[PDB]
């Protein structure tokens, strides 16, 4: 470690710890910057050389964390918890958490290599018929094909190509990650991930939320399954069974807005998918980002700085090198550089993604002058929620009309049901997936799910929560969890479940603060400077204060609460219940063992339905 980056001498008291923290920050910004820069250079240009450079940068970061972590313990271990400044307590608590820096050098190098190789495998996997990439090709097929066989080929091809080679690396990764966090006092890595929520009752509280939400999912599931039955027939859809996992608009069946045009309740009403209008009007990635930015500035939040526009990767490179296309938002920790890396396509769901990623950037801009250790969301769910809150306003037919994307305007009960159904496809269908992914990982990290049950337990959870089944047979050579970005890229998932609840709590509070008095699902906070100021208060706090108190200030309650989500959806929750009863549906999938058969001459003759 460079001399300038090494911890010096500080007194073993609170006053010294304050000086230690100031000195830590100064060097940490440099070390984080070089690491983030190196990761950027890799993710925007995946090469063995750029992986090597990123790995070298990670080792420097691990040296840094060890030096400053060991100094924090040497000086402050018996006393930091009784310090009177609560921000300082959080800074010291973060600095003394070493993570992968607890591993000796040889294991740090193994750990860092595993992360690179897992990232490379996921983001360069292809399905050959002429080979399809996940983004744009397989993504577009899953969203827009209504050919059972084409969808199947894409689903099976992707899961086999991405998942199979990840399995050995993922086992090795899990062991090293646990070894690392055990030395910070956690029984496994999952316990460390959960500790960010500072709640002894986290798992129970999530489970109690899920119980309130599940009836909404069950009704939405049955209604969609009926539509799929009438399209694909009794051979491929069991009205009392799980839905084939490839038919719901998305590679992971994680949200279903892409099959809205197959299930729309009232097809005589305005077309709420504005993608074709975006395309007719000549929208491009940059316009999508500029429109998102202008929503933020309407709330008196910050525009994107010149560094964002000059440095970001807003379209898939045509040159046409390998990249991590999975949308992400980047803080370089120098208070100047902030970037989005997205292979942006011109669709309505992508416009929401742009808002999602820009919400991350807005958080970074607002807390950039906090101590480095407090430049995080109040919890990780807060970070995920911000952009989604704005996107809820943007999605309203009234807002879409304001920005020239929805010509017809209407306020009748059928149009409301259509809108709420579209939003339920996007939000309610996600809830089980958002909840199950880290249930799977937590069991893997605890040892409850060994490698010999990776896939058995994944599909157990996939069926249990989502009521879906694989549309081809799977066995333990397959590693289908690995075919989802966040698994090989080691990004926790429970944040997204937390976010999908929290965002309705936020939306309700900002709508109230805007002085809006109509139905919650027709609120638009656009141009509300008061809404803006209430949200800014949250963003500026970073992780300086307990999330329960930040939430209480914002919404009047100190806990996650499903009621705002239930209130938003009430009309379609009722309508779906009625529809399913009239149709005599069974709610759930009591034929839990059911899987669809293969199509007749699959996969030969896929050439007849491709190009
Ligand atoms: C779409 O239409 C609905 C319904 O409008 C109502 O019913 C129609 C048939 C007409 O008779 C309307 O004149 C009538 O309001 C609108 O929702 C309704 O908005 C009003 C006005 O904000 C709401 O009234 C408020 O409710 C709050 C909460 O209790 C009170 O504190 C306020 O003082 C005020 O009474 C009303 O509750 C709400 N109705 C329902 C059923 O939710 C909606 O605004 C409109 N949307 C658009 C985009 O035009
Ligand atoms: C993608 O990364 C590679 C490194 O793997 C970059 O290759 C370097 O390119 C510069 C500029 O032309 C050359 O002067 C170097 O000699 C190259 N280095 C190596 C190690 O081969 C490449 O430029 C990157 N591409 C982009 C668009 O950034
Ligand atoms: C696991 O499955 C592998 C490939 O899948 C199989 O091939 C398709 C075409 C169908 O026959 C399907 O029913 C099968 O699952 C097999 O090559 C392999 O033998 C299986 N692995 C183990 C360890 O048994
Ligand atoms: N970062 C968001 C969006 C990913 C994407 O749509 O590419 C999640 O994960
Ligand atoms: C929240 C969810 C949509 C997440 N961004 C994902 O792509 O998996
Ligand atoms: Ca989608
Ligand atoms: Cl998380
Ligand atoms: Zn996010």
């Amino acid at each position: 470690l460079d001399p300038g980056l090494q911890p010096g001498q500080f007194s073993a008291d609170e006053a010294g710890a304050q000086l230690f923290a100031q000195s830590y920050q100064s060097s940490a910004e440099q070390v984080l910057f070089q690491s983030v820069a190196a990761s950027w250079a890799h993710d925007t240009n995946i090469t063995a050389e750029n992986a090597r450079r990123q790995e070298e940068a990670a080792l420097l970061s691990q040296e840094f964390a060890e030096a400053w972590g060991q100094k924090a313990k040497e000086l402050y271990e018996p006393i930091w918890q009784q310090f009177t400044d609560p921000q300082l307590r959080r800074i010291i608590g973060a600095v003394r958490t070493l993570g992968s820096a607890n591993l000796p050098l040889a294991k740090r190098q193994q750990y860092n290599a595993l992360l690179s190789q897992m990232s490379r495998i996921y983001s360069t996997a292809k399905v050959c018929l002429t080979c399809w990439s996940l983004d744009p090709d397989l993504t577009n097929i899953l969203a827009s094909s209504r050919s059972y066989a084409m969808l199947l080929f894409a689903w099976e091809g992707w899961h086999n190509a991405a998942g199979i080679p990840l399995k050995p690396l993922y086992e090795d990764f899990t062991a090293l990650s646990n070894e690392a966090y055990k030395q910070d006092g956690f029984t496994d890595t999952g316990a460390y991930w959960r500790s960010w929520y500072n709640s002894p009752t986290f798992e129970d509280d999530l489970e109690h939320l899920y119980q309130q939400l599940e009836p909404l999912y069950l009704n939405l599931h049955a209604f969609v399954r009926r539509a799929l039955h009438r399209r694909y027939g009794d051979r491929y859809i069991n009205l009392r069974g799980p839905i084939p996992a490839h038919l719901l608009g998305d590679m992971w069946a994680q949200s279903w807005e892409n099959i809205y045009d197959m299930v729309v309740p009232f097809p005589d009403k305005p077309n709420l998918d504005v993608t074709s209008t975006m395309l007719q009007q000549g929208w491009q990635a940059t316009h999508m980002f500029r429109v998102a930015e202008e929503f933020f500035t309407s709330l008196e939040l910050s525009p994107m700085p010149p560094e964002f526009w000059e440095g970001s990767m807003l379209e898939k490179p045509a040159d046409g090198r390998e990249v991590v296309c999975h949308a992400s938002a980047w803080d370089f920790y120098n208070r100047k550089d902030f970037r989005i890396k997205q292979c942006t396509r011109v669709t309505m769901d992508q416009l929401s993604t742009v808002h999602h990623e820009m919400g991350h950037i807005q958080y970074y801009l607002q807390y950039k002058d906090l101590p480095v250790s407090l430049r995080r969301g109040a919890n990780p769910g807060f970070h995920e929620a911000i952009g989604d809150v704005l996107a809820l306003s943007v999605s309203t037919p009234e807002h879409l009309h304001k920005i020239g994307l929805l010509d017809r305007v209407t306020n009748d009960t059928e149009s409301d049901i259509n809108y709420l159904l579209k939003m339920a496809l996007e939000k309610i269908a996600f809830l089980p997936f958002g909840y199950l992914v880290d249930q799977w990982r937590w069991g893997v990290f605890s040892g409850r799910t060994p490698p010999s049950r990776y896939n058995f337990d994944w599909w157990y959870l996939r069926t249990k929560y989502q009521g879906i089944c694989p549309p081809v047979t799977r066995n333990e050579t397959h590693f289908d969890a690995g075919a989802k970005f966040h698994v090989p890229n080691v990004t926790p998932y429970i944040r997204y479940f937390v976010s999908f609840v929290l965002q309705f709590q936020f939306h309700e509070a900002l709508c109230k603060e805007a002085g809006y008095e109509g139905p919650l699902h027709q609120c638009d906070i656009y141009r509300s400077t008061k809404a803006g100021a209430k949200l800014r208060k949250v963003l500026r706090a970073g992780s300086s204060r307990p999330w329960q108190e930040v939430l209480k200030d914002m919404v009047g309650l100190d806990a996650l609460d499903a009621q705002p989500l239930l209130k938003y959806f009430q009309l379609v929750t009722q309508w779906l219940q009625e529809q399913n009863q009239q149709n005599g549906e069974v709610l759930g999938w009591p034929e839990y063992q059911w899987h669809p058969p293969l199509p007749d001459n699959y996969p030969e003759g896929i050439d007849l339905v491709t190009d």
